[PDB]
């Protein structure tokens, strides 16, 4: 006698992974489930799991997988999602790794503010006095930060890659007792670069 033949998935992505860009708009098709049933039985498709079912939805008859909630690679960069296909006699399931693709959607962040440092007026030229860091969680160029002063300073320099602030001209407590500088931290995305400003207070102390 014949036993029912269960359906099986035919998507090539099950053996590797699915890529979905984090800026994919809700409602978008992210893929279409494909399956075969050698009895030519009508098939129904789904997704299961609390988390998977929250972010993704499946058209039961077409197997089109939709995006149901916005993604954010910086919050969750991948999913293991279980999809199902059924001929109404049995349910077959397979898991797929879904990678969330990066876009540059974060500006750098400065931590441990406010930034202030006290130095003596005889601190010599070339003396490193402060190290700035801004974090950027994006990937590649979009996560690589460069530093500068805006506007520039004739008394202080900041190393662009390293954020090391140095004295570049002799100081003088009587001429200037304090400097308020502005640090620009910008990522290096080619098309959409993002940047952030932080205040740096430099206080000059008197020897006498
Ligand atoms: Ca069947
Ligand atoms: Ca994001
Ligand atoms: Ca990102
Ligand atoms: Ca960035
Ligand atoms: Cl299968
Ligand atoms: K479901
Ligand atoms: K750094
Ligand atoms: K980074
Ligand atoms: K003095």
């Amino acid at each position: 006698m014949q036993v029912n033949r269960l359906p099986f998935f035919t998507n090539h992505f099950f053996d590797t992974y699915l890529l979905i860009s984090e800026d994919t708009p809700v409602g978008s098709s992210v893929t279409q489930l494909l399956a075969r049933d050698m009895d030519n039985d009508p098939l129904v498709f789904g997704v299961s799991g609390e988390e998977a079912s929250r972010f993704f939805a499946v058209e039961p008859d077409t197997g089109v997988v939709w995006l149901r909630q916005p993604l954010d690679r910086e919050t969750k960069s991948e999913f293991t999602v279980e999809f199902s296909v059924s001929d109404h006699q049995g349910v077959i399931t397979r898991k797929v790794n879904i990678q969330v693709g990066d876009v540059n959607d974060n500006a750098p962040t400065f931590h441990n503010q406010p930034y202030s440092v006290r130095i003596p007026e005889n601190t010599p030229v070339g003396t490193p006095i402060f190290i700035v860091n801004a974090t950027d969680p994006d990937l590649g160029a979009g996560g690589s930060v460069l530093y500068s002063f805006q506007p520039p300073s004739p008394f202080f320099a900041i190393d662009s890659a390293r954020g090391i602030v140095t004295v570049i001209q002799e100081l003088d407590y009587e001429v200037t007792q304090a400097y308020q500088l502005t640090v620009n931290a910008t990522d290096q995305d080619k098309t959409r670069p993002l940047s952030t400003l932080a205040n740096l207070a430099i206080i000059i102390t008197d020897l006498e």
